């Protein structure tokens, strides 16, 4: 009876500007830290027991704000963080097709396979959240978990743990200032919401 | 740029006795009424084109309290039905396992397979709802279309049209008195939201 309340930390600047988000740090403009606080009164009356978060600062900033009133170990995962795109972080797509265009057009046809430039590729990220979800049996004894990451992950986290093979990732998108929940029972996996602005309760 | 809004009829007299409710009627209660009056605040700023409703009175009694307001015929599809129990209709578990032992016993270990007692199985069943997907093209020139159906319907509606097989419908439970939306681009389905108590506002 495991229970994985997700969380995409909140809109940030490189958000705004359009540019690719990776592990490089970007901050969350005022909107994205009103939504993690919009957050906590939405999830409040959850008792979670664990909070799993990215080594990114804008995950980490999001999770202390859901949790302002209260204090949880929280422990940092870097299998949660978002994919690496190397040379391409903070960098817009119309400026890329033109300063780095034998790599990104590849990547535009082929992104399963393509490799961004001195980044990870998807073979290796999907390797990386498929650690995360054998990982998830450490924690066969806790009851609400609160994962804080990001949209490529947690797409891909959903579509993984129901069945799916990784490049049907997209067709769940997770969005900004909202919560998903999937339940894990004897190692069937339920997605029960997605991207609820409303009052979550346990069950 | 298709999105299929997605609400499950609210919690009928079958419910609280726990039977089995597929074509036979049963009314809405007085909290399924609450259900579909509150989900017709939720949805108020949502402009509909289009209302596709099962033949269960209990359907179409949920459709026209979402849209008491709004004037807006409501298409009638016999695919959206749920599954037909035969003479299982309006039973209890626990008394079909005694009085339909040996029929009721193989539908509870070979769900996919075994066929109701002058029912429906499980294979006309997910056929007849594909033959609705295929259908759904009529219905290219509207936008927002609010589906009013079964629990057994919307989750295999889900899981065929993000290309799942059919028996990975319960990877998907739809809950009474939430709203949920399947938005269509160029043959390709995103699931955006999942049993939602929230406002809903349009893409
Ligand atoms: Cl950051
Ligand atoms: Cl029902
Ligand atoms: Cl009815």
């Amino acid at each position: 009876a495991m229970r994985l309340w997700l969380i995409r930390h909140g809109e940030t600047q490189a958000n705004i500007d359009g540019l690719y988000s990776g592990h490089a740090p970007t901050p969350l403009t005022a909107r994205g830290i009103e939504q993690a606080q919009n957050l906590h009164t939405l999830l409040h009356g959850v008792s979670f027991d664990l909070v799993l978060c990215s080594e990114l600062e804008r995950a980490q900033h999001t999770a202390r704000l859901v949790l302002s009133d209260r204090q949880l170990p929280v422990q940092i995962i870097p299998e949660l963080n978002e994919m690496f795109f190397g040379d391409w972080e903070m960098r817009h797509h119309r400026d890329l097709m033109q300063e780095d265009a034998e790599n990104y057009s590849a990547w535009c046809n082929d992104w399963q396979h393509a490799i961004p430039t001195n980044g990870e590729g998807f073979q290796a990220f999907s390797q990386r959240v498929e650690r995360f979800i054998a990982r998830l049996s450490e924690f066969q004894h806790y009851q609400n978990i609160l994962v804080v990451s990001h949209q490529g992950v947690l797409s891909l986290l959903i579509a993984r743990l129901i069945g799916m093979p990784a490049e049907a990732m997209w067709h769940f998108r997770v969005d900004q200032g909202c919560w998903s929940a999937i339940d894990i029972n004897q190692k069937f996996a339920t997605l029960r919401v997605l991207n609820s602005r409303a009052i979550g309760v346990e069950n």
